[PDB]
């Protein structure tokens, strides 16, 4: 009896699933640790009460199960290590991509590749016969419909946090829960649901959840997503340094719209330091409202009469975000009043981004060879009043087509940086009002070129230039100077020149005929025409006190 | 006896709070574990002695109590996961921001916030004083002087590591410490006192201190804040991938001047991938002298012969951090030789940047909408002869009144993006040294504008412009280009035009009276006058061998 | 009896080295937990078994050996946290770099700094030899050749992770692993082998692995480095959240070339937020191919038939890198197709960037004040024809000789930022082609400057400019506007001027002697031109037809 008393309070407190003939069993026994040290088999809906205790779950098995394995009643500060969650079923998945990683986007060549598999690939969905035109018809039935998912769902919990996670044809579900995270995900491999949810549509707007480090990958739908979370103004939740590949829709999303009878929005959350790549639809949708086909109401929300749709103060704080090779729209945002900084977008089929925003700010961000499929009609997109501060555009990709790089009609920009075709730009205002002296150094060229270019007079052609030419060759240390003019729609058409052949002279245009009175603009000015009748060139003169008179400027 | 020997060797060792009735009896009988399983209300300045073990605490509960909680004697390895502070106290609080999350500044608004809690809000100090003028003279004594946290403090330890911490007027000590971090906090609500601290007044300058990840909210003072660390060439110390919110004063800090009788600056820390959102006071304080009324020495510091007031060699790592919604500065430095990189602040209401360096290289700055309030004389000041390169100004904000945007009088600058107002720039040089071949691209003109601006002339007014302007209207394909310049202060007062009117000439501005010997520049030129009184053009002849003459050029 | 029934149940597993002989007997007790609590001397090539048990080592004493402590056969989640690896021989280590962070690059003056120690230093190599001409012969034989390593090696493992290890003359080994991580090394001092290395010569490419956190201090060679792993389309591995300290080579290596009889090269790798502070040689060194005297074959790789040398799909994901301090090169890349974005290198003795690329992607690039000790032709060099989108060059320090900037000679470069000598720019092609209306504004000048410079025809001198000039002094309200061009290698040897001398008037340069007839370039203009012989203005006019004839312009 006396080694017992010493032995209750010298040992650490564990029980484990080895000792017990159900998951309850062993949660009822336990007090400190529990211990998942043998396969579970679980059937969907299976529901584990944890008395409200404070339990470190180390998981070094697997929880084996379609359907969701749901967890209640854990103590705030209950941790949950190592999960992995397998499905019973092996789906038939699709893989729209070639063993060189090109997207397939033809119907017949993705349903081609058809498998069983619980991994390399995604089940159909829906979405797929939107993404894919003509999959609907081509698919077997026996790969339509298909809903495999082996869910690990924590169910109305506070200060939850699941660990190391992994699985294949997994999800990780936070059902009504405040103050939980999912923590280092351990690059599960995704089923039909999305891969980690964070889901609030009753009770209180969900509060304190994030996705923090960590990786997933596949999965039929989203790969990080949130539905009804305010951070507050504390930014207490979001996304950081996580990592999405191959979601079968998007890396992370904030959903949009209605869900059930209420809002499935978010606000005032943080999306940072993330990477998504090879998204199928979308690398970060961090919009609010419906974009096709919108509700005219809000419940739940903000009414339309109180915030235009795509208006929403939501308030994000997003920042140091990656994106490659998404076959959909690399970066999409929408609300008023928003900012985001930072954003790196490469080798995307659709636009680079896709903003529904107003009176927003973007800063320094970098569009690199999107729209690449032409499934837009643009790189970059920006529907309302926005600044732009620093935009990078083109890589090495060409564009054969007529799609614009920017259109962002009512949007002022600043500081873009590459080799866009400057006829594929398209905003209210473009402007470099602080630079300080500034040289043009020309390469690979017998001239350097300072241009300009009214796009309301033509978005094609420049209307004017300073140019700098070579005399003789290279080393001859002279070079003629051009000032230029648009004529007909033929650049260059009239122009004035010094030093031509080192002359040291400048070569100045003449009316080629009678000018006419309205030519000379400005008083104690002169215009040079020519009287071909008396081989002599005339001076159509604006006086000092504005009256006009005609002189003889040379002759024979 | 036979099973108490296997159990002695089979089991993991942990001791719990349960069965003791003090900390320091279970952490005497601790040899593993240490698992605090009940809350615990401890003394102010309650010592527990560890014995030098090494020790993996684990907490489950709260300690309770106003004032330090001090640990002692932990061995190097020894981990503390998941405490949480708690004070008995509930103090008076004020939350200087509305329900819209506009900072109120007015000292009776601020006043009228008062309530008892131990969060969403903090603690008047007498920075307050300053930061809402007035309030002084309006809080009530009860809240005055308050001085409510409730800390953790660990004493003199090498190598020990508190993770994912919180608590509600909580507070994290490392005294003396070395070699020891603060890792992913879990947004422990602050008190009176700093949230993070590594103090190293006494004993050798302290290393190996880090804050690693995680986030703190609320508090009176600063977030996290180092006194007399110095992480060597190796740059062993400091803040990386921390977030801050609503610190009563700033998000980072390293201490300046003299704290009792020695240093509290520090030295060779990193500062990185971090956060800092709505501080009262800064986002980052880097600096190391005192601005305000400075020390005329340094004690237990190099000596001001040595090293002048802002110009020690502080060398910090500074990098990839993000500041918004600050009522103070944004960004705060001072030292000779630094290095800053990628540093992006928005919406503050103090200076974006307040740097107070030398001989230091700046590199992809972006100040977005910063000194909102008109607090400070601009959004980036520089004191020094430092460079700048790569600089953002400007979000979606108008300036109404007369502050500087830049004030860097001693600075070399290249690559400012964004809508600045020109006259609102002052440095000592700004240069682009290397465009290539370059375009002007003109949206909501007729015309497209490459100006240039000579500060020393007028910082207001353009001194000569190089345009293009539509002829007719869209689609004409044709413009006039026009080289200006500026006379009696008016922009454009004299010009020379090609293809006014798409007429194919250029109009040739002449001297509107008869040209002085001295209006002519240089040799082999002619400078075309006015003579009236027989309504003819002459011409001011520098001859090529510099002798002038006056010739006849048009006559009636 | 019935007390050792329920303490099986409920207590938690774990078995303790101090009980047993041998680290082999704790490994085969082990159930659950492992406990090294007491230090253990291994001898090199010690192998323990573990029996394909998930098992949770946690470590709180040193392994204490020269050589390789060999961990085999663990369990798929298992973990080995705190490890601390200490070697018995305390070799000789260099310091090569002074008191003040200065490096040493004389070879007398690094071997003045010998020293025996396991740390503050690093044991000589043959690279050593290299890098400081003449050492070979002046360093004692008892500081060549040395060995001395303790290494944990896990060897062909799946799924274990290695978590705050530490040590003195430490380094840990994966071979042969697959889905391993060294996750936030806690510092450890490197010995004579790389600090971390996952080597997959043998069996398949490695995949899943990675450093995530943490950070490595000095070391002979690489401080994390990869032999023939390949992270797939999934980019499952490489390093994420790192840093490195004084690597005796790099700070991140992926290998090169033929190792033994197959490929060290690796692709798809993750190489992400991560910095490198003052390696002896690189910073990140991303190649595959070998640079100087390469093996003309890639036995286990593609061959050179399909891929030429340096053109290799490696395909990586390089983003958010920093380094400074480098006495090398601060980032090294070879491949074709590649992209890298948001790259920040400071203060590196040799190029900032070395890039054996081809149609490769550069976007968001800094390089500032690198070659600081010219041991490289330039700062930036790439080699193939790759696009550079965004490109800061140049902090504060001066180049006195004449090596080049950037030299890129197959590249098109747009956005360099920064004070550069644009004689030391050297691409196929530079240009701003999508800026918006633009001001040139000059600041400590009496004049501000648009420069045209075609560097065919020069490097050095400026073939045309358009200026203002201040006329009189400040706030005067008059400047003159200037278009100039290059005649005899003499800058702004020939111009028109508007308004000198605030006249309103336009100064025309002439032709200083009889024009010849191809001295006029378009018809309907004409080129004055002085007949001395009468004190005559000329004019060599091309008339609408395109043909000339003389005409008398001015006269006495
Ligand atoms: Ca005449």
């Amino acid at each position: 009896d006396q080694y017992s008393i010493e032995a209750d309070k010298k040992f650490k407190y564990s029980v484990k699933l080895s000792d017990y003939p159900t998951l309850q069993d062993a949660a009822s026994a336990a007090v400190d640790g529990l211990l998942i040290d043998r396969d579970y088999n679980f059937y969907g809906g299976e529901t584990v009460d944890f008395g409200g205790k404070v339990l470190t779950i180390e998981c070094k098995a697997k929880f084996i199960g379609d359907g969701n394995l749901i967890f209640t009643k854990l103590g705030k500060g209950s941790r949950i290590a190592g999960v992995f969650m397998e499905s019973t079923t092996t789906p038939w998945v699709i893989k729209p991509w070639t063993d060189d990683n090109q997207w397939l986007t033809d119907a017949a060549a993705v349903v081609a590749t058809l498998k069983q598999s619980k991994t390399d690939g995604y089940q159909p969905t829906v979405s797929d016969y939107v993404k894919f035109p003509g999959i609907e018809t081509l698919l077997p039935p026996n790969a339509k419909g298909q809903n495999i998912t082996s869910t690990l769902e924590i169910r109305e919990c506070i200060g939850v946090e699941v660990h190391r996670a992994s699985g294949l044809m997994a999800g990780f579900l936070f059902r009504g829960c405040h103050f939980c995270k999912m923590v280092d995900a351990n690059n599960p491999s995704g089923g039909k649901d999305g891969i980690i949810t964070f889901e609030n549509l009753s009770g209180d707007w969900g509060k304190g959840n994030y996705v923090i480090g960590g990786r997933t990958s596949y999965g039929s739908v989203s790969s990080a997503q949130f539905l009804r979370n305010n951070g507050g103004f504390e930014r207490d939740g979001g996304v950081i340094g996580f990592t999405s590949y191959r979601a079968g829709e998007s890396g992370v999303k904030t959903w949009q719209g209605t869900v059930g009878s209420t809002t499935s929005r978010n606000y005032n959350l943080q999306f940072r330091d993330s990477v998504v790549i090879y998204p199928v639809w979308d690398g970060f949708d961090l919009g609010a409202d419906t974009d096709m086909n919108p509700e005219l109401d809000r419940p739940g929300d903000y009414p339309i009469t109180q915030y235009p749709l795509h208006q929403l103060p939501l308030n994000h704080l997003i920042d140091n975000l990656l994106v490659r090779g998404a076959l959909g729209v690399g970066f999409g945002m929408d609300g008023k009043g928003m900012y985001a900084s930072n954003i790196t977008v490469e080798d995307c089929a659709g636009s680079g981004a896709y903003l529904l925003t107003h009176e927003s700010v973007f800063t320094n961000i970098a569009i690199i060879d999107t729209n690449t499929k032409d499934f837009q009609a643009n790189q970059i997109y920006i529907s309302g009043a926005c600044r732009v501060n620093g935009l990078r555009l083109i890589g090495i990709r060409s564009t054969d087509g007529q799609s614009l790089t920017i259109d962002a009609p009512n949007s002022t920009v600043s500081g873009i940086t590459g080799m866009v075709d400057p006829s594929r730009i398209n905003v209210a205002n473009l402007a470099e009002e602080g630079l300080g002296n500034i040289r043009a150094n020309s390469f690979g060229y017998d001239s350097a070129a300072i241009k300009l270019r009214i796009h309301k007079l033509s978005k094609t052609l420049d209307s004017g230039a300073l140019y700098s030419h070579i005399n003789g060759g290279a080393g001859s240390g002279s070079a003629y100077t051009q000032l230029t003019a648009i004529s007909g729609s033929t650049p260059d058409a009239v122009s004035l020149k010094v030093n031509h052949k080192d002359c040291r002279g400048a070569e100045i245009p003449f009316v080629p005929d009678i000018a006419s009175d309205d030519f000379i603009k400005d008083s104690s000015c002169f215009l040079p025409y020519w009287e071909n009748n008396s081989t002599s060139l005339k001076a159509l003169v604006k006086k000092p006190n504005g009256e006009l008179v005609r002189l003889t400027l040379a002759t024979l």
